[PDB]
């Protein structure tokens, strides 16, 4: 097998190519460039009647201008994983046009000796990382046959393997033709996520859980790891791709290091419901950029 079913396609999204592509561009219509080129963004999985305008408050920053290679990493959502995977196959399918694996770059990547090996199985059973293909698809459509993507599966890593993979990307990011997509939810709130952390002093509970995700937004608008870490391990947020956030993070940092400067705009921030009594429940959305100057 070459090829990674886009197995999502008609539930999360519509498998309708034409559709889809209505879909987005109307989406991206609605948000102005503001921090093009983006050399990252972060950026909802959500199912698009959910998240997708929020996701395109990212999309619209990345310039297809520029950019030619695509890593996507998403956190694992049914394996247990200790650390980072890459993909058995060539080409992932979208309903808009496929999109190619980088060989040159998953070639280094896995004689690092740093990287698993996802199963067909395992690759096609996870969403967080096929959700960004149509939105990428769709952001490159100028360029459609000049670039590549590097999905990368990350797991419950460690903070040495945050920061690990943290400095093994880092020369990637550094790199002005590459992208880094982190595929991550915000808050899930409520008794069927077992999180109902509540600050009475910020008003109703969907006010509360807006400042507490805004909190580990502006951290990351910090571009500070270690903060990073005391505040989930303060709060217990549930975002879901915390790990991919402190590996980013941990680029960054090891960057900063080196002479570069950057910095991380949020852009759009959403919740799929709002959340006024206990046996509420939603989940928050949060798009945003980074730009290296």
């Amino acid at each position: 097998v070459v090829c990674r079913e886009a197995s999502h396609a008609g539930s999360w999204y519509t498998a309708s190519g034409p559709q889809l592509n209505a879909q987005l561009e109307g989406w991206l219509s609605q948000v102005q460039s503001t921090k093009r080129p983006a050399r990252a963004i972060i950026a909802p999985h959500a199912g698009y009647t959910y998240c997708g305008s929020c996701a395109a408050h990212a999309y619209k920053q990345v310039d297809p201008s520029i950019t030619r290679r695509i890593f996507i990493l998403g956190p694992s959502h049914h394996v247990p994983l200790s650390r980072c995977a890459l993909s058995s196959v060539d080409i992932y399918r979208t309903p808009l046009y496929d999109l190619r694996i980088d060989q040159k770059i998953y070639g280094e990547l896995w004689k690092t000796g740093m990287f698993e090996r996802m199963s067909l199985q395992t690759d096609e059973d996870e969403h967080s990382i096929e959700m960004h293909l149509p939105y990428t698809a769709k952001a490159m459509e100028s360029h459609k046959d000049e670039f590549t993507i590097i999905p990368v599966l990350v797991g419950a890593l460690s903070e040495s393997k945050e920061q690990e993979f943290g400095k093994l990307f880092s020369k990637y990011l550094a790199d002005p033709s590459n992208l880094f997509v982190v595929s991550s939810d915000f808050c899930h709130w409520g008794q069927r996520f077992r999180y109902s952390y509540y600050d009475e002093s910020q008003g109703e509970i969907y006010r509360s859980i807006e400042h507490l995700d805004k909190m580990g937004m502006s951290i990351i608008e910090q571009l500070d790891p270690v903060s990073f870490s005391n505040y989930l391990k303060k709060y217990h947020n549930t975002i879901c791709g915390r790990h991919p956030i402190g590996v980013l993070l941990n680029a960054i940092t090891e960057l900063q290091k080196n002479g570069m400067n950057m910095s991380f705009s949020f852009l759009n921030y959403a919740q799929s419901s709002q959340c006024r009594n206990w046996q509420d429940s939603s989940v928050s959305y949060a798009a945003g950029a980074l730009t290296v100057h």
